[PDB]
This record gives structure tokens, sequence and C-alpha cells, in this order.
């Protein structure tokens, strides 16, 4: 099986954030839950969500009410293996704000802990 550094090549051009979220469930189960989580979180300020389990990637847009300048943050999320029964999450910022994308990561991490799946 290929290393994570190779799997990460599936991300589009962008800035891969240094942060990692570690889960104590395997990647397929983590991905399915993230899919359920985000598809049901449009009220967060999320649009254009696209899911692809075959590559473990989620793509989408963080929006906001800027009236003049477009300030949306286009992003990708990838779920990767992290050892037997474990996985991790990486974030890729295609456009927009690193802080905004990081806020999303933080909110996801919080949910994972409340659900008892954070490593």
């Amino acid at each position: 099986k290929p290393p994570n550094s190779v799997l990460l090549k599936k991300f589009s051009k962008g800035k891969i954030l240094e942060l990692e979220i570690h889960a104590k469930i395997p990647e397929k189960r983590l991905y399915e839950g993230l899919h359920k989580l985000l598809e049901g979180w449009k009220q967060y300020g999320l649009k254009n969500l696209v899911f692809n389990i075959t590559n473990m990637i989620i793509t989408g847009k963080l929006v906001n009410d800027s009236i003049l300048f477009l300030r949306s943050t286009l992003f990708e999320i990838m779920v990767l293996p992290n050892g037997d029964g474990r996985s991790l999450i990486k974030f890729n910022k295609k456009t927009g704000s690193t802080k905004t994308l990081t806020k999303l990561a933080t909110e996801i991490q919080i949910i994972l802990q409340k659900e008892g799946v954070l490593d």
C-alpha cells in the first residue's frame, strides 16, 4: 500500500495545512462519518460539497456574506491511514483564508472528540 505522502498527491493545487487530526477508527469508517457530518452541516456556511470515497477526498466551499469581494475558501479534505485501526485527516486550501479553513478543522476535531473517535 502506498505511503501517505504519495496519497496526498491526489489533492489539487493548494496549500496543504500542516495540522493533522488523528482518529482511533480506520480510514473508511472515519470518511463515512465525515461525509455524514458535513453533508448535514450546510448551516455551518458550507456549499458545493462533493464526496468521493474511492479517493477518500471531500471538496467544498466555506462561504460568507462579503458584499463586494469574494472571500470564500475553497478546500479539500483527505482521510489517510495512520496505522492499524487508525486514520488521520489532512486539509488543503485551494483559495481564501487559512484561518477560516483551520476553524473548520478545529470544529471537526471537536466533534470527533465528542463522538469518542479522536486519538
